[PDB]
DNA sequence: AATGAGACCAGATAAGCCTT
DNA sequence: GATAAGGCTTATCTGGTCTC
């Protein structure tokens, strides 16, 4: 008797948690394999028929050794890294409203950008 | 000579990424 | 079974200069 349902929603809920908890003290092997399996174990709970505590065990093992071996700080720099790639390619800074390019004094000033500023020097 | 228009430094900093 | 929403990058900000 395999259990698709629930196996997976618990393997999909908790995966994704690990993903970023794993970053949380970067808990060593043995201590994180407890994390994982017990973080399985809570939700189980909730469901109105919980799996057994083998299957919680195997679902946990599973994510545990996953994210044990690809996770890193330096994996979450490259991470990090590609993201804000894409963000600063698509982001534009406005005009800041208090500064000299802005209010623009020399505009009242009736004279020019390149007055003002040669005008000053002095 | 002294302006303007614009291209230029070079340092600093928001916006935007993902999809929590 | 699958890969990281806060560390990071890029675009443009800025006060200033400088030719033509």
């Amino acid at each position: 008797h395999h259990h698709h349902h629930r196996n997976y929603h618990l393997f999909e809920k908790v995966r994704k948690w690990a993903y970023r908890a794993i970053r949380q003290g970067w808990p060593v092997f043995s201590q994180w394999l407890d994390a994982v399996i017990q973080r399985v174990e809570m939700y189980n709970a909730s469901l109105p028929v919980p799996l057994s505590p083998a299957e919680c065990r195997a679902i946990g093992k599973s994510i545990a050794k996953y994210t044990h071996r690809k996770f890193s700080p330096e994996g979450f720099s490259a991470v990090q890294a590609a993201r804000g790639r894409k963000g600063g390619t698509k982001s534009k800074r406005a005009a800041v409203p208090t500064s000299a390019r802005s209010l623009k004094p020399w505009e009242a000033l009736g004279i020019s950008r390149a007055t003002y500023y040669r005008k000053l020097k002095c």
